[PDB]
C-alpha cells in the first residue's frame, strides 16, 4: 500500500504539497517545507522586485476557514531562482516554483531566466493566472483574450513543461472556455484548481467589523468554506483536459478531504489554509489519514481511484 | 421592541422571509409560510407552463449546507398568479411573486400578465438574473449584455417597481459592472444578493458518489459554505447602489447572520437552506435572536445599524 507518484518525470513519496502562499516565503520556510514529511513544495508567489504587500491585519483564519488580501508579498524572483538553483536539495523532493507576475511581460521577463535552471535543475514551473492584471479589468483567468495572451508569450518564452493556478469557476459556459483555452497550449502539463474563493467578506458581530485591513475587507475565501467548490473545478477539468494533469488545491483538512480531490480527479493535493493553521505536522496526518481509507476499501495505490467518482443513474 | 419595518409602500412585522425555492412551490407550502411568523414570503420562481424539474435526487443537505440542482420545478405561472390574485391574504404579510422564465420573451408575456394584479393587490414582482437563457452560453446575470436586455424588456413591459435576484459575483470589476448595469434602471428598486454559489460538487467518500443525480452531481451551494459570499454581494451592491435596496440571502441560520447581513446593508433578510432543513418554527428563533443581539447592543431599530460594518483604519 503507497502513496507514491510518478508524474512530471518526477517522483513524488505522497501526493501532498503545501498551496502557493502559505510557509513558502523565506528560506527558513522553505526548509521546514522541505525538512516535513511533504511529497513537494512550491514556493510563494513572486514578482521581479520585492514586495511588502499589503497593510496588516491582511490573513485571518476562522473554524470553517481563511480570509485574506495579502498583496503578493514576496523576496523578489531573484530569490527564488536562487532557492531553486542552489540551495534546493532536490533529493529531498521536487520543487515547484510559482510565478505571479503583475503584467504579462513581468511574466515573460521572469521565465526566460527561470527557463534555463528548470531544464539544468528540474524545477516546475507553476503560473499563477488568478492574478490582477488592469485595475478595472477582471483577475487574468476571468478575461479570456488575457489568458490567451499570457499562455501565448510564457510558452513561448519559457519553451518547457509548466503548470497553471487557476481560480474557481461557477458556470459551466466557463469550464467549457477556460478549458478550451488551456487545451491550447501543449506545454501546459498540469493545472491547479483551486486558487481562493475572491471577494468574500468576513464580519465580526462582536466588534461590528470587517477583519482584514485592505479592500474595505473584502478578500479571498479559502478552508472548510471551499471545498465542495473546488471539487467542482477539479473535476470539470479533469474531464475536459484529458491530456494535463489536474492538481487539486481547496479545502483539505484530512485525508478524507484529500480522497474526494483524488476521486475528482487530482494528481497532486495541496494544502493551504489547514496548513497554515495547523503547521506542517499536519502532512503526516494526512498521509496516515488517507493510507487508513485506502486499507478500508482494499485500494493499494493512488490510480485505482483517481477520477473515478461515480454519478448517479 | 418590535422589528417592524416599511419599505416599498408595504408594512413589514420583521426583516424575515423565505428564499425563493424553499417552502413556496404548492398551495400548501405558500399557506404554511404564510401562517408563519415571517414578515413576507417569495413563491417558487416559475415558468410560463408548469416543470417537472430535474431527476432526483436533486438536493441534499448536510451540517455545512445544502447542493441543489432542482431544475426549476414549479406549478406554472398561471397557478402563482391565481394565488396572488385570489389566494393569499395580504393582511397577513406581503407577497413576493419570483419569475424565472427561460427567455426574454417568456419573462416579458408573464410580467405583463402580473402588472395589473401588483396594481390591484400589491404584489412584488422578484426577477431571476441567476437562471439560464441559452444552453452554450453563460446565465443571464454573467453575462451583461442579456442582463440589460432583459431589464430593458421587463422594465417596459411591467413598468412598476421591482427586484433582482442576483447570482454571486467574485471580482471587484464585475460588481463595478453589474450595478452600473442594475443603475441605468430606475425601476429596480430592490436587489436580492445572493442565488445559490454555482456548481459546486459534494461527493461521499464512503459511496464514492456524487450525491445529486443532475448534472453528474454539480449544483448550487447554499448554506454555512456561502455567508462570508453572499455578505460581500451584500455590501457591495449596498454601497454601489445607494437609491435601491438590498436583500440579503445565504447562510442565515441564525440572528447573529441575519445581524451580519443587516451591517452589510440588507433591508430584508431571505432564508434557504436552514428553512429547508429546520422548517417554519426558524422564523420566530430568528427574531428572538436578532432582538435578543440587538438588546445587548442598545439597538432599538434596524436602521441604526443598518449597513453600518466598520472597515479598520
Ligand atoms: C495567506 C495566503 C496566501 C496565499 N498566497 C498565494 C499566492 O501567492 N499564490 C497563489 O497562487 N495562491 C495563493 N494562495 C491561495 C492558496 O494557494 C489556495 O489556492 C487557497 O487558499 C485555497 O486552498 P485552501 O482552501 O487549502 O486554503 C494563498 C492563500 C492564503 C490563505
Ligand atoms: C432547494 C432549492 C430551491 C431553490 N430554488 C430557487 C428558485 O426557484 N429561485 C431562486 O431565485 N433561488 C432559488 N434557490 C436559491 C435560494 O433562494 C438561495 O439564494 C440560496 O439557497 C442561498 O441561500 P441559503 O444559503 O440560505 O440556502 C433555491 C435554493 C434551494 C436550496
Ligand atoms: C485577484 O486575486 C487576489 O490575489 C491577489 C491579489 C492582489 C491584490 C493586490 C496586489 C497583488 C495581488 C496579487 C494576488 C495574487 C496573489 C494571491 C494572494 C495574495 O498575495 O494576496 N492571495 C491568494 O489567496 N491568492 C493569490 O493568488
Ligand atoms: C442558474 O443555475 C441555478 O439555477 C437554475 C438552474 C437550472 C438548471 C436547469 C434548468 C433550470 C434551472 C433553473 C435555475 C433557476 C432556478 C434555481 C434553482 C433550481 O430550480 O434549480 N436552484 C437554485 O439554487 N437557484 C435557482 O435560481
Amino acid at each position: 500500500m503507497c502513496l507514491k507518484l510518478n508524474l512530471l518525470d518526477h517522483v513524488f513519496a505522497n501526493p501532498f504539497m503545501n498551496a502557493a502562499g502559505v510557509l513558502c516565503s523565506t528560506e527558513e520556510d522553505l526548509r521546514c517545507m522541505t525538512a516535513s514529511s511533504s511529497g513537494a513544495l512550491v514556493s510563494k508567489s513572486c514578482t521581479s522586485a520585492p514586495r511588502d504587500g499589503n497593510p496588516e491585519p491582511r490573513y485571518m483564519a476562522f473554524p470553517l476557514g481563511s480570509i485574506n488580501s495579502m498583496g503578493l508579498p514576496n523576496l523578489g524572483f531573484d530569490f527564488y531562482l536562487k532557492y531553486a538553483s542552489d540551495l534546493h536539495d532536490y533529493s529531498k523532493k521536487p520543487l515547484f516554483l510559482s510565478i505571479s507576475g503583475l503584467s504579462v511581460e513581468e511574466n515573460v521577463a521572469m521565465v526566460r531566466r527561470l527557463a534555463p535552471v528548470a531544464q539544468e535543475k528540474g524545477v516546475l514551473l507553476e503560473l499563477n493566472l488568478s492574478c490582477p492584471n488592469v485595475p478595472g479589468k477582471p483577475q487574468v483567468a476571468y478575461d479570456f483574450e488575457a489568458m490567451r495572451t499570457y499562455l501565448q508569450q510564457v510558452s513561448l518564452a519559457y519553451g518547457l513543461p509548466f503548470g497553471v493556478k487557476m481560480p474557481p469557476y461557477f458556470d459551466i459556459a466557463h469550464f467549457d472556455t477556460a478549458a478550451a483555452v488551456l487545451n491550447e497550449f501543449p506545454l501546459v502539463k498540469f493545472v491547479t484548481c483551486v486558487n481562493s474563493v475572491g471577494n468574500g467578506l468576513v464580519i465580526d458581530a462582536e466588534s461590528e467589523s470587517v477583519v482584514i485591513k485592505p479592500k474595505q475587507g473584502f478578500g479571498g475565501l479559502g478552508g472548510k468554506y471551499i471545498l465542495p467548490t473546488a471539487l467542482a473545478n477539479v473535476n470539470a477539468f479533469y474531464r475536459r483536459c484529458p491530456d494535463k494533469l489536474v492538481f487539486g488545491c481547496g479545502g483539505v483538512y484530512s485525508g478524507e478531504d484529500a480522497f474526494l480531490h483524488i476521486l475528482a480527479g487530482a494528481s497532486m493535493v495541496q494544502v493551504g489554509t489547514a496548513l497554515q493553521e495547523e503547521g506542517p505536522g499536519i502532512f503526516t496526518r494526512l498521509e496516515d489519514e488517507l493510507l487508513e481509507i485506502m486499507a478500508r476499501k482494499g485500494y493499494r495505490t493512488l490510480e485505482e481511484f483517481r477520477g473515478r467518482v461515480k454519478t448517479i443513474e
